[PDB]
């Protein structure tokens, strides 16, 4: 009697759990709005804003216009290698950025300290990957960690909150090109007797050095013996996957959670009915990008019903433009929304005008929602690229590009108001009086932002 | 001198295989048709209505858009390990439905009684795939089979006829969930030190209740003396395929012939011309479901003729209006012929009055067909489900929902006449005295069915 | 810690490599136009019109509409077992035709006597694939080797030209079925010892009857001990792939420079942004098959500046109409152009008239061209093969046809002037007098020919 050997794993389940750390695919939490959980970890931050800061290049001419396919192409190629190394490290990518990847090792308490070995190598194989121009950058993180969910009937969001993941990112903030960096908690809980470090001026936060373990340490036992504590380390009879979730079976109930996380267009090509490359695109948008400050970000039972709250209107008013949300994240300052009009086939005329009404909406709405003490509004237009970005297993739809920069940039330093750039504001043909020209401001990552606008709106008020 | 490995098995000829059983694709018989052979076999009808009814739960809106891409997936998963037992076991499945799916195993005459054995341990195998709420019921048969080819120069279809046919339908809807039910000539032919069984109340149809072999018994050494005997059992350098179909190469005149059994927007599909995800959907369609009764249905050399003069009329009549048939099966009573009015984008306005319209014309041609004693048309219009049902290397485009159901009943328990449901009847606009309003019977499987009408036609007559 | 199993090598870098030789895929030279570059080699002309004549069978109503599937199915099968031969023996191979596929072994001068055993090895087991009506002729030439690659900054082409090019296609016409001829230059260099030949009637090529080494030669150690000199051959961690280019990385300037060479709706394909059947057509085309004769067609330093200044123009003239350049090879008698109006969703009403002024353009500006002795263009218009043909890891579009055949044939049987078919002449509409009813001429390969014309333009002159 023949045993033939198993094939399928790349039913619609599988190709849906690629878009989504086991965070959320393993989590198994009520559909109730908000949900909040509360764990420990370690957190990586990659800095890979020297990979998508090629954007603009592959807008030239020189590309005849293959410019998005040869852009993602040698993206994936490298955040590939970088995703494979996280995973076979025990790590949960969280979430893709243009700029940035975050991983998580959630584990107990207890295991924190020697996890931390596990990621400050992990970290260093990283760079390794790089030596001989384009580098990263690493923050590291450890200590409580909060996780939101948030959404409706039909769509959901996570994030994760706290001082470790604000923490994570002021590490990578402080990190040269090369640098491993960890945050004073991370410092203060590893394993000293591994680690060489050096004091990171006004700072207490450290550089490590190097990685030098005591003469009778082996890092493979070390890693298997802390695999104890990793859920989900491919094992067994699949130690050959990058990821358990590659075996997930059909399952209806489990399918009707996973989807609600992932985009419609990409769902359609998923199940067959779009091409596998109709999502790679250079595309003019117009680029949302709404901040939400709060009194205190690291206290999940007060800003997630706040974060609810403020989605639900979102989503309101995103419907009626086919306007998207690609992204939210918590930044050093806030919770923030990246909003998309005009991407998968969504683009509707008077793009423009639209966005700036909705981000008006958005404003007025979110400005009155309790415990909602700022919002912040940048808007920009232009071309961005678009597509899933990150590897076979583990990849996400990113949207990133001068412009999407531009808007993050203006609702961090223009706080409280809606700003928008030239192209909005000239493009809008709305009334100029709706408008105030605003002062010059020098902002990272951005050089010549053009003149740049408050919408002030339709009443001197 | 390097040796790469082979690759590549998935040539057209190959895919097309994966529609058809070994019956047909090593089937070589003249292009005439009506054609009739005969031969001795065992037959295994495994009773999939506990699966096909979830098409009702992937309806609701809870599905979100994706209820045919959910259905399709949890179907195939389940459906896929049947096919996989049946195929390892050598069994030739022959067609899939919603309600059930077919298989043979052909053998000589003497061989008979061991092969019973081998597919009694194949179904026992079946069911416990399932044990902990779906769960299937089987029906085994065996005896003198034959087959019958009809069509024209560009479409083929087939049957299996024969009171072994008969029996298995009629073993396998006696079966409570669980069961294996063998047909009296299965039970007279089978080793019976092999099984014990149990009477069926008013039947000479057997249950197992158990296969208890004697002390000495070995079962994959017997298996493997049964290989002897299966033409096509994968084996040698190809013992880790499924099927021997797998190795097809390029044959035109071979693929030509193959073809004509396959729809032309699968073949479209096939050649890489359609989106391999676009025949997954809950569409609107009208079934219209042709039964056509004999004076003996066992007899193929009588009940050929009439059935290829009757798909002469029934191709024609859909010709002119894109329908399609989907399938072709003999039922506990007749031949019937489930045919689709709007499926693969082939969806023609006013597709009700035409529907009624193409049912009258194939009833009353049929009726004037020698050796046909009966006709039936049930005709009704809802959403259904149509999709590739069943394993990679074996499956068929399906149709299931209802109002497949409905329409099927309607001709069983309204013989003689065309009937239609209140959709059609309410759709069609046609004048009220085209119909005359029926009495509602209680049918299997059918809960309120709604008004049901006969379509007594244009004329008082 | 795991170590999963690499995956991924289908990156489009990958899948644009499989439609180019290793001599452009590695060959890394400037993109300076022209340029030219000078080596020694073996040549190998398969002739494989036995194959490509079935065009005219699979436009029969039998092939019910998948003629052009089932054409480039059967064409694919063969083809590639061929290619499999060549690159497992170490050749390149540098282009497909409809009637032919060209290979290289590029070696240093020294190897040439020891490679063209090896190169006479392969070719007997290419007849040998065929035993058992199909078959194939094999011309083998080998010395100096010139390469020109002309182009824009959009668009590049290659062609290898010289005495042993020219040889090669002499051989190959030589030859009947099941024949290896080799030139009189490749008689002259080869390892006599290996080999028993016989004259060749009035020619000083011969005819290969028999290998038969040494008794102590052993050619598996032979062949070892040749692959020193082949570059590329598959080794190491590699030697189970039959292409090194199947390991290509992304590299964006790499790209940008081989898809230069690729047809822009085959890059779509590779994109993922067309239907990967949707090239795989018979549709109607007009063919304008471009000769320019020169006054010594092996000086590469000559003939290389008139190409490209031809081609500049061309391109120009093919940029109008969406007319594409399908091929360039060296005939016989010079370097030919086959041009296409109609193909990859390309195709403008006129087609005939346009094409017809195309051609007199093209012949009015070439025949002014430095260099250029003579130039004549075929114009034939009707229904042609087109698709992907060849391996998996080794293919190209290829246009097939009897119009196609008619078109060459036109150019080299009326030179100097601008031909056209009846389909072409009557469809026009121009008026009569701008054309010339020529005589008929017997035509290697073309069966009635119908009634031929001359287009002798706008003026009498």
């Amino acid at each position: 009697m023949n045993t033939p050997k198993e094939e399928f794993q790349d039913w619609p389940i599988v190709r849906i759990a690629a878009h989504l750390p086991d965070l959320i695919v393993y989590g198994h939490f009520s559909p109730e709005r908000p949900f909040m959980d509360y764990f420990d970890g370690v957190l990586m931050f990659v800095d890979i804003s020297g990979f998508t800061a090629m954007t603009e290049k592959f807008s030239s001419a020189m590309y005849m216009d293959r410019g998005a396919e040869q852009l993602v192409e040698i993206l994936n190629y490298h955040i590939s290698a970088i995703v494979e190394k996280v995973l076979i490290f025990g790590g949960d990518i969280l979430k893709f950025a243009g700029d940035a990847l975050l991983a998580l090792w959630r584990v107990e308490r207890k295991q924190l300290k020697n996890i931390i070995t596990v990621v400050i190598k992990c970290s260093l194989e990283i760079h390794g990957l790089f030596e001989t121009d384009i580098r990263v950058k690493i923050g590291l993180a450890a200590g409580h960690i909060s996780m939101l969910v948030f959404g409706d009937e039909t769509h959901s969001h996570f994030l994760v909150i706290g001082q470790a993941v604000d923490d994570v990112r002021l590490a990578q903030n402080m990190a040269q090109m090369n640098d491993v960096i960890l945050s004073p908690n991370c410092w203060q809980l590893c394993d000293r007797s591994m680690i060489e470090i050096e004091s990171v001026p006004d700072q207490r936060a450290v550089k490590v050095n190097f990685l030098k373990p005591p003469p009778n340490f082996n890092f493979d036992e070390f890693f298997t013996k802390c695999t104890t504590f990793m859920h989900y380390y491919p094992s067994g009879e699949h130690k050959n996957l990058l990821r358990l979730a590659c075996t997930l079976k059909p399952d209806p109930e489990l399918e009707m959670s996973l989807q609600k996380y992932v985009m419609e267009s990409i769902l359609k090509q998923i199940d067959n009915k779009q091409l596998q490359g109709y999502l790679s695109e250079l595309r003019p948008v117009t680029i949302v990008f709404v901040n939400l400050m709060f009194e205190d970000q690291d206290k999940a039972e007060e800003i997630g019903p706040a974060i609810q709250d403020a989605y639900m209107h979102i989503t309101s008013v995103l419907k009626i433009f086919q306007g998207q949300i690609n992204k939210v994240f918590m930044f050093d300052k806030g919770c923030s929304f990246l909003c998309v009009f005009g991407f998968p086939g969504e683009k509707v005329p008077d793009e423009l005008t639209h966005a700036l009404e909705c981000a008006m909406d958005i404003f007025d709405f979110c400005s009155q929602v309790h415990k909602i003490q700022t919002v912040s509004i940048g808007v920009a237009s232009g071309i961005v690229f678009c597509g899933i970005v990150g590897h076979t297993v583990r990849h996400e739809y990113t949207v990133i590009g001068q412009k999407v920069n531009l808007a993050a940039r203006m609702m961090m330093y223009y706080p409280g108001i809606v700003t928008c750039d030239s192209v909005t504001y000239n493009g809008s043909n709305l009334p100029a009086y709706f408008f105030k020209e605003l002062p010059k401001k020098v902002m990272k990552g951005v050089a010549d932002s053009g003149p740049l606008y408050q919408y002030w709106g339709r009443t001197e008020k």
